């Protein structure tokens, strides 16, 4: 599924991401935009043999198990396939564990490079929240 900007903002707010660990809703919507372009089925393979899965591009080396990644730790205790669902619950729940890791949203490259320090409120303006 490909979410619309406002539709995703509402979905994330419903799952308690607004202001979670100090990150306003706009930060999360911005991260999903540049990480997966709002596509729940986006996947990207990396040089270390790991793959990033879903709307928040969660990595198979540390967070989910896809059975083909060496040195996987599966810290979210979930199969990576669950992160490709149309319902973002699994991805959100795992993201909450990642951001609580101790490095905030820097776990998301696209967020660090294109969201951090910008007017992230722009991502929720015009939306009915």
């Amino acid at each position: 599924k490909v979410f619309g900007r406002c539709e995703l903002a509402a979905a994330m707010k419903r799952h308690g991401l607004d202001n979670y660990r100090g990150y306003s809703l706009g930060n999360w919507v911005c991260a999903a935009k540049f990480e997966s372009n709002f596509n729940t089925q986006a996947t990207n393979r990396n040089t270390d043999g790991s793959t990033d899965y879903g709307i928040l591009q969660i990595n198979s080396r540390w967070w989910c198990n896809d059975g083909r990644t060496p040195g996987s730790r599966n810290l979210c205790n979930i199969p990576c396939s669950a992160l490709l669902s149309s319902d973002i619950t699994a991805s959100v729940n795992c993201a909450k564990k990642i951001v609580s890791d101790g490095n905030g949203m820097n776990a998301w490259v696209a967020w660090r490079n294109r969201c951090k320090g910008t007017d992230v409120q722009a991502w929720i303006r015009g939306c009915r929240l």
